[PDB]
């Protein structure tokens, strides 16, 4: 069973811009360059984000973490039973990712996905942020979340819930103009309100944004000013209606957006599915 | 599985009297008028109580909340297997209620019931009470409770426990005169001591009272004076023997009573069924 | 310096009525009869209330406690310097009161007052209430409080503040009819909001009421029913505006009233004098 | 000794605009109109802000609170010894302000000031905000603070510290252009970081802004959107360097600004005076 | 000003019996033998109890601790002003005691007393008890207490309070037969209820007993059995009325008794002097 | 009155070695270079340590912080009354130090000392350590401490206690060989066990070491390895007997040592002077 989103990889046209953006604006730690690409850390794990040179300027792959080898076997089995083409990653790929075992496949719309177990910890190389950030929230909640843009939400929903096992948290009916309302589905696989959201938005990218969660309000406020100085803010500070995250959005060098937030609420056993008509309680004024 | 009582609707002869009673006396928030009727809020949900014009001057319907679409399916199945006529609410009714999906049916004695999932939240329109009330207790405990008057308690008990899944908390042997003792059964579907109580009382209404729980003793004390000013108190302040709620009772414009309380105890896994011979430890002097 | 109100004595016409009232209705502990009269306890002290046969049917004397012999000396000196006639209680009186040393005198309007130190504790005879009461709040706050009725508030105020050292907490302008508004002054000598209140009320007694504070809301609720059964309630449950005490008032066999409350707020160093136009936030409906 | 800022009065050209601004945008409670003007509440006190019709469109007077009559006497004495013309407010003014006693005078630059004791509490009329606000922080910290604009900071400083007794918290060197740096002095009279700030800013008003502190971040976020809707924001959300308050600034109908914040730090006994070169850690982008 | 009882020395006829008693029965740590005698520890201090060979079989001297050299000077001055013969301990005595400075003198009835400052700590030699004891309570409360038997309580009281500065906690009227009642005075110099008690008991020793306080009830229970095995118990387990200590008493090899207790209450600023007629709430049955 | 040690300045022969040592080994933040020298931060203050090129390779000056201008005046007065030559720092020096006001003078043995008030805070430039360090403990405890080597301890003691106002915490008799025992005196001016220690050690430097305190054990462990890699450790990890600090010592490029520790205990009002015969409970093995 998938426990969390463990890592993500981006294929970008300007690797240098990304390196500077992630470290100096967002405060991630530069962890070196390997055949896996430029590596960035936010906690004890050897890397959480990989940046590789590429033409797409988008998310290249995402890795979901299981607890152990048995969990990996279960997922591989579940995918095969669903008719999905799964490939047991070879030692070379496993070594490149720094994991113990992994399987590779793609979602219904071509996003390369990986499920793995036994990632590398580097407690001996204590995390030191590239900018003043008190800390990132990961742990059992994993890396954070991202919104997957799809041409067909129902097909995407079936794959992610029925095959991958994500559970629905809530739905937000996004009013995009008078004759257009698009439902965005928020899914969880652990306590984090959502690790994945699905929506049929008309965008040139695989994802609308990815999100990183920090430990204090000041982390967000300081990062906002750093990003604003270069005119990269896309949405002002605000708080979401569903996860209650206080955040701002900014544009990465690839056009893909990043959400930087704090204080999200978690999902518990007493959770019930609900619907909303607005994605924000306050703030989040679009300055795009 | 039913998680809680989510909403209630009243069909009354004097809608204006009700509007003034709920907002000015009890402190509910007016949430507008729709084809669902005059809507009132007590928390983040779009509405909890609906008031419609009608001749019965009584509870018109009650909606029980399940966690998701699977839960709705389970309940529909359970009802069908019991031989109950269930109707899958159409999009029009679902839209009118502001829910994602729902099924409709009636209890053995004609009370229209609805089981739904995916109600609407309105965090962007922060709750502001119509009178000075610090807050209402809902959350996982739902709306509150009501006492269903029935001609046959055993038939009602079987339906609510065996078909709807409520569990018995305790029983109170109500001494109504020398030759009459009527057992009142208190049932729960979550932590709240009881979400439903059943008793064969000789009343012209479907329910004896509905109850709303507030956050502080002062909320109760202030509301008591507001209600008393118009001579609407039916029972003085007292504390119940079973749920330990400190409350007073008052008459609504429909004759149906409302209980306004604070500090009830909850039911846990170690709970055991017991019986009582009195419904109150102290207070609750009838001034009817 | 006066630390608290330590004990009170009543001279009543019906000693038996008082004994039954204090133990069975209020829950005090009967502590035996001596030359000091029928003694009642509420904590570890040998006695807090003494009931003696007498014609006045009123408060006969009150004893204020100092910390030690030096404190007694200070107060005696302060009184003498003010021209008050003070009498050093003799060993016989000290033994009768169960104290180590004491001085006697009277307030400007004839109420016998005593200031003493070294009262008797009886931890070896654990307190057992005469009725179901979880506990009384005394400790550093002392016995409770009483309202002294006087013909001239200014003269009384000067004596109690300038000579006895009480400090003003707040004032309540009591509206007693269209052409009459009487200010009631509330004074403290420790954390308890007020140990003494002064008002020019037209009453045949030295005090309007004395107050005892209990540990839980249920103590108050149960006592209310016990007292109400005999038709002795004078004011329904309510909460005061100044000390925030939740209480009810009842008539004692002498006509003097008793206030039985819970949850009063205390006075701290940041306290500032304020004024109120009402003595109650809610409740306290006079049923006299 | 001055314990806090207790109330403020504004003389404005558009009373209706102010009424709507304070209740609907900021969430204050309308408390009626008297010869003291339109009254607004934020807590248990009968009024904290008074709005009167007037030509200045500015702060008309401010009242500082002492603990009691002795404190009032001390301050009156201190002012007289300093050669300040003090007037003992007459019963008519005291009644108009709803206080027990007060003295009136002016600061060195003509701002009418009042020092009083024994203000009116109205616990019987529970605070109900005009907009969704969880609460305002007052208590021992008083009303909030305001920045007094003066032509000569040193003269103002001497009066406020040496005569009124305020203590310096810190100084911020405000860089207003290449050839201009103006020191702003922040003073406290209790735990609140500053109740008064003094700066020689070139403004047509007596004060730059007044500040109200709320209980949660959401109170600030929601109010920001309410104010922004009418285009009244003057500074975006940010956090100050000295008091660590998270706030935004907005324009009132008089041009005078209001700061609405949350989470300020307090001053303790271990506090030491420091200096800063910036008034904000992050945010507070001027949108004037 | 005396801060606490720091150490005690005994002059006994059977040093070996004492060594075995203190370590094996009470659990003290043997700290070696010096010209100061056999040393025993109960905490970080180099020694708290010294046992020397001697004929008296009693307390030979007690040392009271001041905070520093200034405190020592104050006490020396206070004693001289009282006409007491004080001797500044020489370097040889100071070195023998392991202190920085000390003065010697005697109480009115010949008990050698010492007031010192700058005792030796031995954190590098961690405390290891001679028997299973979780810990001893010392710290700011010092060593414990002892009861000084005197022929004249009033003379002793004057010396200890007026000259040494101890403060009275309470008094217990000890009923020793029909025609004899002896008051025992309990004095404190810090939070410990009493560091010294004075009573005119007819005993051949300078003290009735000394007391050591342990950290848990089991420490007391286990020690009781160890002592009882040798038939040395003098009083069964019980709890005192004044300090609320749960303890038992036992005979030392010198006839002098030792009290071993747990859970005593402390004295605070709100403390007031009281009197008791019994020294125990329960237990403490004399088995002498 | 001196509140704490605020800053220190070093005059060294190899500024580059120091820059690398402080940032890379100890984790301080580089704060730029000014006419005050290379500046390093450990908290919100603009700088705490200044490194200037110089021949002495030692501590050049230390600055003690007072709360305000009045405190500065008091100290200046105290020094003058003692016959010490004090110089009111001019605006140029004040600006160079980034303080509001300061006075300069020297200790009896030539160490330049400064007492100042109103240092600069830079909350807008959040602290970011040069190495992985969770945080430094400063606040009311100030910078840390240093041991001043002197030829005459008694003369130094008189100056620091009688003139500067430091209070003695404790003394450690340092056994330096058979015929040599040197007392080291530890003094405090706030909660930190000692801000200054004085000892007549035969060293070529003004100070034996300065100490910086970090927030966690791992901060110390990681720094130890960083320093050990270059063979700079002088004492292994250990814990002191007096302040209970867990620390290691290392050599700076000037030969002067630095102590890096965690978990020291503080001094409270109940503190009493004591003596020790060892400076360490465990560890601190000299590897010099
Ligand atoms: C668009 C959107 C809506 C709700 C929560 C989110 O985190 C989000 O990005
Ligand atoms: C009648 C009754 C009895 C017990 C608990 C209740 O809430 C109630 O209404
Ligand atoms: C009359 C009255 C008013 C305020 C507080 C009280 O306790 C009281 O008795
Ligand atoms: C201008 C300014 C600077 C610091 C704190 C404040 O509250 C403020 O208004
Ligand atoms: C005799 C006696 C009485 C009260 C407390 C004690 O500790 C004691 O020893
Ligand atoms: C030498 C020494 C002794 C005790 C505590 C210390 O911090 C220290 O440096
Ligand atoms: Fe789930
Ligand atoms: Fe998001
Ligand atoms: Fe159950
Ligand atoms: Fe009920
Ligand atoms: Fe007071
Ligand atoms: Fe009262
Ligand atoms: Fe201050
Ligand atoms: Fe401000
Ligand atoms: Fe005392
Ligand atoms: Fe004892
Ligand atoms: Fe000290
Ligand atoms: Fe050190």
């Amino acid at each position: 069973s998938i426990r969390s989103l463990g890592y993500m990889g981006f294929a970008v046209s300007d690797v240098a811009a990304w390196r500077s953006f992630l470290t100096q604006k967002l405060g991630l730690m530069e962890a070196g360059t390997t055949d896996n690409g430029d590596l960035f850390r936010i906690d004890s794990r050897a890397w959480r984000i990989a940046v590789q040179q590429g033409e797409v300027d988008d998310l290249a792959f995402a890795g979901y973490e299981v607890a152990d080898a048995a969990g990996l076997a279960q997922m591989a089995d579940k995918l095969k039973q669903a008719g999905i083409a799964v490939t047991t990653g070879d030692a070379s790929l496993a070594r490149r990712r720094g994991v113990t075992g992994l399987i590779t496949f793609a979602d219904p719309f071509g996003l390369p996905l990986e499920i793995y177990y036994g990632a590398s910890e580097v407690f001996e190389k204590p995390f030191l942020p590239g900018a003043a950030v008190s800390g990132f929230l990961t742990g059992e909640q994993g890396l954070g979340h991202f919104v997957r843009c799809v041409p067909d939400s129902d097909k995407a929903l079936a794959f992610y819930t029925d095959v991958l096992g994500f559970q629905l948290s809530d739905v937000i009916d996004m009013k995009m103009g008078p004759d257009v309302t698009v439902p965005a589905y928020f899914l969880h696989c652990n306590e984090r309100h959502h690790t994945l959201a699905i929506a049929a938005f008309p965008l040139p990218k695989r994802i609308h944004h990815f999100m990183l969660e920090v430990a204090s309000l000041d982390d967000v406020g300081f990062a906002f000013d750093r990003v604003d100085a270069d005119g990269l803010i896309t949405s002002t500070l605000g708080r979401h209606t569903n996860d209650h995250m206080v955040s701002f959005y900014a544009s990465t060098p690839s056009g893909v957006e990043v959400e930087y937030g704090w204080s999200a609420r978690t999902v518990d056993r007493s959770w019930v599915v609900v619907r909303h008509d607005s994605p924000s309680m306050w703030g989040h004024k679009s300055v795009r």
